[PDB]
């Protein structure tokens, strides 16, 4: 038998941005409890939460000051705790995420650590001496200026890839990594069921912080995935602490050159169980970020198929199209214009689920919510865009006119704003003002609506859903990409036992033609969108609307 979450489908929570049940304008666990017959009845088996603990919040959760207590904002231990016990009633697990490359500067561990030099939290975290006036090196932070921050008291610098308040925690000193390890256990003592590490390659820091060389700046995220300790550390957790318990474990991969992913998940090397990659979600992202470069469906689905070679025998895949981190899905990858949503959102519905891995839909994607119309710079929340306009705009690189053009297509904060949950006030996400303000297509675009409608979005998810929990094929089957130069249309087979499917999707907003592989005919449809006829028992071939998807058994 295959383990559980390889036929699982996983949905991701952004609790901030799901259900706020008490009117300050933020979602919370009670609010996420509510919901979770809407989840079950969509079909998800598992839930993905963001970070729940205690933290400041400069980087919504992922700045953490203490990993044994729960956020405020989100509610109370006993909050959590009803949270796990009525997911449990309905037979669902949850993943929490895991943030040990660094802590928030609240910490009492960096407290501690900072107001001198001798002191049993000194090497908790990095500090070293600047060199030739300036910073330890040239290292740049993700959020903005040098990853490197002095601190007067001592007159060292501490490293931050993110943040300037999220200190990178010292995995070099054994003590450290005991106190992480035991943090875990304490979360996993509780029954939860899976784990997700945040930027799980990045743990492992270069001896001696030599500079970057300028190539090395320009993708300064890769050379932070090559520390040399970094699979030492990995094996060292697995075996002190994954090896105690039944949860999965899952890896955010950012930045790591896509042929080193079989060291995190090989199974045999009982590191991770699997893998998040970023090569297909930024395959069309420039090196700075924030900029997009135009690629074509050959591009995404030659990288897909790389993502899979890399998993192998013994390696597993997630699958996902958006997240927390990213723009909308059918925004970026589909096409979110009025006429087209509807139909390039359920195509891509029918990728995600049709794809070997285990697939991640990121709350809202049901609904085919799309990117936010940001007008001003003002509009954002996200500390990544101020850090732009500190790299940008006020070094003169660029103008805060350009930044606005082009992170309205990138930013995080297209992803973040609230769930459409009906066409009440404020979508029906809160009683309050929303932290983040609510798109306006939630008159078109909410739950209510769209539970009602056998023909809407979440219909389509929902009947996907049933059709993969029911095919063994369409999650463990091999996958076979039937032409990876075509630019038009995409198409695949799955299959497992001697049984083969083909799913079948159009990527233009034209009718195109499909001919299937010479041997090869239709023997069933399961299912089809913007499809005016299924194809006849013995088809040879296929005619697809504008953005047509397709499941066949062959
Ligand atoms: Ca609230």
């Amino acid at each position: 038998g295959a383990p559980w979450w390889k036929s699982a489908v996983f949905y991701q929570v952004y609790p901030r941005s799901f259900k706020d049940t008490n009117g300050d304008g933020i979602g919370d666990f009670k609010g996420l409890t509510e919901k979770l017959d809407y989840l079950k009845g969509l079909g998800i088996d598992a839930i993905w939460i963001n970070p729940h603990y205690a933290s400041p919040n400069t980087d919504n959760g992922y700045d953490i000051s203490d990993y044994r207590e729960v956020m405020k904002e989100y509610g109370t231990m006993e909050d959590f705790d009803r949270l796990m016990a009525e997911l449990k009633k309905r037979g669902m697990r949850l993943m929490v995420d895991v943030v040990i490359n660094h802590s928030s500067d609240q910490h009492e561990w960096f407290k501690s650590s900072r107001a001198s030099k001798d002191n049993p939290y000194r090497d908790y975290y990095f500090w070293r001496d600047g060199k030739d006036g300036h910073e330890p090196n040239n290292y740049p932070s993700f959020f903005g200026g040098s990853a490197w921050e002095k601190d007067p008291v001592t007159g060292q610098y501490y490293l931050h890839y993110l943040g300037r308040q999220q200190p990178d925690l010292n995995w070099d000193t054994p003590k450290l990594r005991e106190e992480l390890y035991a943090m875990l256990r304490f979360w996993l003592d509780k029954g939860v069921s899976g784990m997700r590490f945040d930027t799980v390659a990045t743990y492992s820091k270069t001896p001696g912080f030599p500079d970057l060389t300028p190539e090395q700046m320009k993708n300064f995220a890769e050379a932070y995935t090559q520390g040399p300790n970094l699979h030492r550390y990995l094996q060292e957790m697995h075996e002190k602490v994954f090896d105690h318990y039944d949860a999965v474990t899952a890896g955010e991969i950012f930045g790591a050159p896509l042929n080193q992913v079989p060291l995190f998940i090989d199974s045999r090397r009982k590191e991770l169980d699997m893998a998040f990659t970023f090569d297909l979600i930024r395959y069309d992202r420039a090196l700075d970020r924030w900029h997009t470069i135009p690629r074509t469906l050959a591009d995404f689905r030659q990288t897909i198929d790389k993502v899979d070679a890399i998993a192998g025998e013994y390696g597993w895949n997630t699958f996902f199209l958006g997240n927390h981190d990213n723009p909308r899905a059918v925004s970026h990858f589909g096409d979110d214009r009025p006429q087209w949503r509807e139909a390039s959102a359920k195509a891509l519905a029918t990728v995600t689920l049709t794809q070997r891995g285990t697939p991640f839909i990121f709350q809202g994607d049901e609904l085919g919510m799309t990117n936010y119309p940001f007008k001003t710079l003002q509009d954002f929340d996200d500390i990544e865009v101020k850090g732009f306009f500190q790299d940008y705009v006020e070094t003169g690189k660029a103008t805060a006119e350009e930044l606005l053009t082009n992170v309205a297509l990138t930013s995080r904060d297209n992803a973040r704003t609230p769930f459409q949950w009906d066409d009440s006030a404020n979508a029906g996400f809160t009683t309050g003002k929303p932290w983040l303000k609510v798109n306006p297509n939630y008159t078109e675009i909410n739950a209510a609506r769209e539970i009602g409608d056998p023909k809407s979005v979440y219909s389509f998810y929902r009947n996907l859903i049933s059709i993969r929990h029911e095919t063994p094929a369409l999650s463990t089957g091999s996958y076979r990409d039937i032409d990876p130069s075509n630019a038009d249309v995409y198409a695949y087979t799955r299959s497992q036992d001697g049984e083969t499917y083909l799913v079948v999707v159009n990527f233009k907003a034209e009718p195109r033609s499909f001919t299937l592989p010479d041997g090869m005919h239709i023997a069933e449809t399961l299912i089809e969108s913007s499809s005016p006829a299924a194809p006849a028992a013995g088809a040879a071939s296929l005619e697809l609307q504008p953005w047509q998807s397709g499941i066949y058994k062959v």
